[PDB]
């Protein structure tokens, strides 16, 4: 099963899913210089007061906390998209060292992390056949460094060991994505794709320029947790982000100069 050790690891995966040799992959490496200011782009529309987290898993590649998206509870407008999406859910990708983690680079710069808000087009009704669109789905992609404590997150942080093998899932309500957002919602925007399998090329990327600062407490919270499940050799699960991707006939967009 695709994961990300040497032998099963990114690059291993174009055999069972050959469109990660695709047009539009996912991650990529944004360079600012060449990145289009569009004065025509609109601010970003964050709606997350009425959030509903359910709980938080262990999936055996990361964790995700996942929210009830039967209803616009939660949703992102505005920005370069068209319509409504919902978020269904958010995970991390980290690496074993502050120094890697993240799956978009600035520049060719790693941060230590990436939070990935993940919300599906509400004019294709769920998320399964929202994947099977050019315009299915929408990530915010939120860049993490090692510095100052987030607030906002400790209190996923502080569960993580009830969740730390492959299968594992607790109750997790409550939580309020609002607390893990930056400043400026300021972004760059392209079309891509989901960054692990099935790597379908659904997704209108926003990565937002500020990156929000966590400590190391909190992100060596994250490198405890494990790939295996219960029972099992542990693995830690660390380094569960994919590399930059060819741009190839892509253009990125700014949304600010
Ligand atoms: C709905 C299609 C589908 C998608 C996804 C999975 C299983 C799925 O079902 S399948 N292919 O096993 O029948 C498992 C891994 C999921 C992926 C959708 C995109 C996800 C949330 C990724 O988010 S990301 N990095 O922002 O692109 C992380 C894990 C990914
Ligand atoms: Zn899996
Ligand atoms: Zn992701």
């Amino acid at each position: 099963h695709w994961g990300y050790g040497k032998h099963n690891g990114p690059e291993h995966w174009h055999k069972d899913f050959p469109i990660a040799k695709g047009e539009r992959q996912s991650p990529v490496d944004i360079d600012t210089h060449t990145a289009k200011y569009d004065p025509s782009l609109k601010p970003l529309s964050v709606s997350y007061d009425q959030a509903t987290s359910l709980r938080i898993l262990n999936n055996g590649h990361a964790f995700n906390v996942e929210f009830d998206d039967s209803q616009d509870k939660a949703v992102l407008k505005g920005g370069p998209l068209d319509g409504t999406y919902r978020l269904i859910q958010f995970h991390f990708h980290w690496g074993s060292l502050d120094g890697q983690g993240s799956e978009h680079t600035v520049d060719k710069k790693k941060y230590a992390a990436e939070l990935h808000l993940v919300h599906w087009n509400t004019k294709y009704g769920d998320f399964g056949k929202a994947v099977q669109q050019p315009d299915g789905l929408a990530v915010l992609g939120i860049f993490l460094k090692v510095g100052s404590a987030k607030p906002g997150l400790q209190k996923v942080v502080d569960v993580l060991d009830s969740i730390k093998t492959k299968g594992k899932s607790a109750d997790f309500t409550n939580f309020d994505p609002r607390g893990l957002l930056p400043e400026s919602l300021d972004y760059w925007t392209y079309p891509g794709s989901l960054t692990t399998p099935p790597l379908l090329e659904c997704v209108t990327w926003i990565v937002l320029k500020e990156p929000i600062s966590v400590s190391s407490e909190q992100v060596l919270k994250f490198r405890k947790l494990n790939f295996n499940g219960e029972g099992e050799p542990e693995e830690l699960m660390v380094d569960n982000w994919r590399p930059a991707q060819p741009l190839k006939n892509r253009q990125i967009k700014a949304s600010f100069k």
